[PDB]
């Protein structure tokens, strides 16, 4: 139901890519990925610990944009 | 002992976030190819640790050899 915003630092499709499995593999959530603003919105029940975790997996950078 | 992986890295921030990665793990030798999307890795790590580092980044990975 929480609404988060992260910041990656996606730069190109691949990018994008990458970050859409670590999600999937995660599950349990609700994303939408934004390339050119660098900016992934995710609704979940997972913490905001977890989704940070999950999202940090992919090498790239990121931050916390909170909840809508 | 010398691993070399294929990843689908597409752009200089994918290399990159390769690098992070297998910096975070630690104790590893390596090297990245852009153009040829390889990356070929000395390191103590196990075939499996490696593979599982790359993996968890989200871009595909095969093994090619040593
Ligand atoms: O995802 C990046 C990857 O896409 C390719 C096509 O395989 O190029 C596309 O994306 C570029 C931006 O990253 C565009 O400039 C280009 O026009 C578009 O075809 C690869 O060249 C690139 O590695």
């Amino acid at each position: 139901m929480p609404k988060h915003e992260f910041s990656v630092d996606m730069t190109c499709g691949g990018c994008a890519e990458a970050v859409s499995r670590v999600l999937n593999k995660l599950g349990g959530v609700k994303y939408d990925i934004d390339l050119p603003n660098k900016k992934v919105c995710i609704e979940s029940e997972h913490s905001m610990d977890t989704l940070l975790a999950t999202l940090k997996k992919t090498g790239k950078t990121v931050s916390y944009l909170g909840l809508e």
